[PDB]
Parts: structure tokens; sequence; C-alpha cells
């Protein structure tokens, strides 16, 4: 019962290797990679 490397999705990321059952999630995740507002959290 987790969210990662579990199941096959039509939306995959060739950058971080993340899956997204829904495009919407991927779309927002794509841009999330290029952020120029605030620094990481750590
Ligand atoms: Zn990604």
């Amino acid at each position: 019962g987790s969210s990662g490397s579990s199941g096959e999705k039509p939306y995959s990321c060739a950058e971080c290797k993340e899956t997204f059952s829904d495009n919407n999630r991927l779309v927002q995740h794509q841009k999330m990679h290029t952020v120029k507002s605030g620094p990481s959290s750590g």
C-alpha cells in the first residue's frame, strides 16, 4: 500500500522516474521540476 514504482501508468517521467495514473498530476509534476520561486526544503 504505497505510491511509487507500483503498477503501470500511461504517464511516466524520464527525469525522476515517476509514474502518474492521471495526466493532470504529471502535467503539474513536469513544471514542478523547473521552479524559480523558492529554494528546496531539505
Ligand atoms: Zn519527474
